[PDB]
């Protein structure tokens, strides 16, 4: 599925991301925009043997299990396939875990390199929430 910004914002808010651990909702929408262009099936296969999965491009070394990644920790306790669902449950819960494990949103390269410091609230402007 390819979300719209406002549709994604609303779903992320239903899943408890707005201001979660100090990250206003637009941060999460911005991260998704630049990680995956809002595509729930986005998949980036890296040369280290890990892969980034789903709308938030969560990586298979620390976070999800794909059985092909060296050093796997599966800290989200999910198959990476769950991160490719059209519903965002697993991706949001795993995103929450990433931050609960002490990583900021700096964990998402696209957030760091594109969203941080900007007017991220623009991503939710005009949306019904």
């Amino acid at each position: 599925k390819v979300f719209g910004r406002c549709e994604l914002a609303a779903a992320m808010k239903r899943h408890g991301l707005d201001n979660y651990r100090g990250y206003s909702l637009g941060n999460w929408v911005c991260a998704a925009k630049f990680e995956s262009n809002f595509n729930t099936q986005a998949t980036n296969r890296n040369t280290d043997g890990s892969t980034d999965y789903g709308i938030l491009q969560i990586n298979s070394r620390w976070w999800c299990n794909d059985g092909r990644t060296p050093g796997s920790r599966n800290l989200c306790n999910i198959p990476c396939s769950a991160l490719l669902s059209s519903d965002i449950t697993a991706s949001v819960n795993c995103a929450k875990k990433i931050v609960s494990d002490g990583n900021g949103m700096n964990a998402w390269v696209a957030w760091r390199n594109r969203c941080k410091g900007t007017d991220v609230q623009a991503w939710i402007r005009g949306c019904r929430l």
